[PDB]
């Protein structure tokens, strides 16, 4: 029993964290096999940042301009290339701690663990979700760029996020490990704003099933709803539309608890209408949306 | 910016997790140097759990009865002894991945990271607090016994908790790494209940400072209070008493934000008597008490390990 916001054990990723320095800029890199992946903005100066021409800045660099430190050992850079917004630094040593890995691009609503690092040193691990507006509500200070988001399945690490920047609202933007940004963001200090954030409906429903599995049924009701009537109500509370894919995904949890997805959708509509009335669900006074249906099945 | 429930990086502890199987029971062990530490209830089965004489059950076990698996390698047990509610299995091989470590007993209100394991394999890491009633609101299923709680200070891992059991309310009970239970609990299948819990006041204040550091000031007010008047209010809302030690501990956060500890106490008093009024603090509608003052400073300063 119990339900916690739980991160994947970070050990497999800790052994990949390195410090990357180019001039006065220092940030984190991910050392996998003989390549160090890091944000390409490590080649920018604080002023260059408004309209950098990364191809122009990169062509002016040599392998020896990149200082890569793995613990107390300096790695030798023997090549460099740019793939979208990530810089790939070929090094002369394969990381002996390289786990079985994959690069996966995730969709909004997906969750992942973040290993927050400063100067190539892991400082903390927390759990995140890719918001529907493609930002992440992380906890990052200056120097955290290059910190990565990941999931572990079996002994395989799926790297899904690399931290690049903080937006004016305090939320974070980054790329997959192929350098493609999540969201309409660019690695430039130009005026950029996150779109209106919405609640991840499928995740809230999954969390309501987790509460039912943990013995909490107070919020249930005798009502059901159509998918269209649910979405009409959900939209008014800034909740993401629930698609038939989401309904299908909740099938296992619906079968396990005996509560049909549209029956749970009706409990959610009523919770949005009434609030919680001094009650909590799984120790929370708000509806939690950073647990996917997969996380719930895995943890419960 | 941002404030998350953040655990210590678990890598140093992952390299210590092993599977311990004795009879029909399989649980987790902590392999440090040439010793595997695990709950002593691994020697128990069905009849045993009811009324267990652990000295009697342990004396009949041979070393070869404890199957210890470290990854895909079986460790050889060359000795066994019991220290309080923890079983120590002497093995022939020192763990080459043994980090710099200490065994520390923590006090209620102190936080730690838990590396939840099943079959000697780490499955998740989460941050939690030792409640004032000595339970932990963890997330544990069957097979999680032997999972450990820890903090990291520089390069030294301080092991502070070993998971032993789940109480009927879904909360968890365990021991320090010397086998002494936190709380009035015993490792036996019997009627046991967690006492009425209280809110960790110093931790709520620390979290209010974290909210101020992150730009949330709506709850601040012009008022201050005496420590005695605050404690009279706090006792009414099942909040732990705030001592002068707590006030001193919050000094750095008070100096950083310009909000005196007793000034933040008057904010807490108004929040307790009036509520949040539809507003949230750091994305929460409840007052969070599982971040210590040190946790807030560490996260808002970026300390690495
Ligand atoms: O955002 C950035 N860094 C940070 C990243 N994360 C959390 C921070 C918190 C506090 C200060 C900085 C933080 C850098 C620097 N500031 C502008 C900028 C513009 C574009 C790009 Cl791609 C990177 C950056
Ligand atoms: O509590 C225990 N294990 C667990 C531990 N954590 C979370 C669980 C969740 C669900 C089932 C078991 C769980 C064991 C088994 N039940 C009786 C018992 C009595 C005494 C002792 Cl010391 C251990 C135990
Ligand atoms: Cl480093």
């Amino acid at each position: 029993s119990g339900f916690r916001k739980m991160a994947f054990p970070s050990g497999k990723v800790e052994g990949c964290m390195v410090q990357v320095t180019c001039g006065t800029t220092t940030l984190n890199g991910l050392w996998l096999d003989d390549v160090v992946y890091c944000p390409r903005h490590v080649i920018c100066t604080s002023e260059d940042m408004l309209n950098p021409n990364y191809e122009d800045l990169l062509i002016r660099k040599s392998n020896h301009n990149f200082l890569v430190q793995a613990g107390n050992v300096q790695l030798r850079v023997i090549g460099h290339s740019m793939q979208n917004c990530v810089l790939k630094l070929k090094v002369d040593t394969a990381n002996p701690k390289t786990p079985k890995y994959k690069f996966v691009r995730i969709q909004p609503g997906q969750t992942f663990s973040v290993l927050a690092c400063y100067n190539g040193s892991p400082s903390g691990v927390y759990q995140c979700a890719m918001r529907p507006n493609f930002t992440i509500k992380g906890s990052f200070l200056n120097g955290s760029c290059g910190s990565v988001g990941f999931n572990i399945d079996y002994d395989c690490v799926s790297f899904c996020y690399m931290h690049h920047m903080e937006l004016p609202t305090g939320v974070h933007a980054g790329t997959d490990l192929e350098g493609n940004f999540y969201g309409p963001f660019v690695d430039r200090q130009t005026a950029q704003a996150a779109g209106t954030d919405t609640t991840i409906t499928v995740n809230v429903l999954a969390w309501l099933y987790a509460a039912v599995i943990n013995g909490d049924r107070w919020f249930l009701n005798r009502f059901t709803t159509t998918l269209n009537d649910f979405n009409l109500v959900a939209m008014k509370y800034n909740y993401e539309p629930l698609t038939q894919d989401h309904v299908d995904i909740l099938g296992p949890l619906s079968a396990q608890t005996g509560i049909a997805v549209l029956d749970m959708c009706a409990s959610l509509k009523e919770l949005l209408q009434n609030g919680m009335n001094g009650r909590t669900i799984l120790g929370s006074a708000l509806l939690e949306d950073e647990f996917t249906p997969f996380d719930v099945v895995r943890q419960c």
